[PDB]
DNA sequence: CCC
């Protein structure tokens, strides 16, 4: 069972550029409706420890207190993956509504929505 | 020059709808966030999904914006340029993008 | 330049 807002680390694949790989932490962004359908995806951001050098308005960040992941990290909200859901069996934790708040918020920029 | 709503041809070979808003497109950020094309019609069928007739796209072959198909793509990998998506269809590719992620 |  996968829901939005929740952590895991998941494997995203060989470098290639700048396009997001190897293994990292992802928060789900995918809605729960999609989560729980037949659908064998779940969309994601890409977290990592800084955004140094990667440095976007609409970036998050997240305590480590309020995730339980081990350190204080970045969402990165132009950092976009899909994975398969079978993939996603390594669950650190969860980003609480006040925070996801502002993740949708740098979403909605980044995307024009 | 990337704008949103342009489709180009990408390595992930795909037809991608370049869905990144247009300051960050514009920007120094390296990448891009597109929507995956598919010319499988069974995927017109799925909630969100946005069918493309041939005509309304410069695609050769009616398609479907795969809104649960995200990725994101190096700048300088999108170099083929196929056209864009109209306004109309673009509308509702938005639509099916904040139904899939709670926007 | 899906099946």
């Amino acid at each position: 069972v996968i829901s939005r807002a929740e952590i895991y680390w998941a494997d995203l694949g060989p470098p290639s550029g700048s396009q997001p790989a190897k293994r990292r932490p992802v928060l789900v962004i995918q809605s729960d409706p999609y989560n729980a359908s037949r659908l064998a995806t779940v969309i994601a951001a890409v977290i990592t420890s800084n955004d140094a050098l990667a440095a976007m308005p609409g970036n998050v960040d997240l305590p480590a207190t309020t995730t339980r992941l081990p350190r204080d990290s970045v969402v990165n909200v132009t950092a976009i993956v899909t994975l398969n859901k079978t993939d996603l069996t390594d669950r650190v934790g969860e980003v609480p509504a006040s925070l996801m708040h502002e993740v949708d918020r740098g979403l909605r920029r980044v995307l024009d929505l």
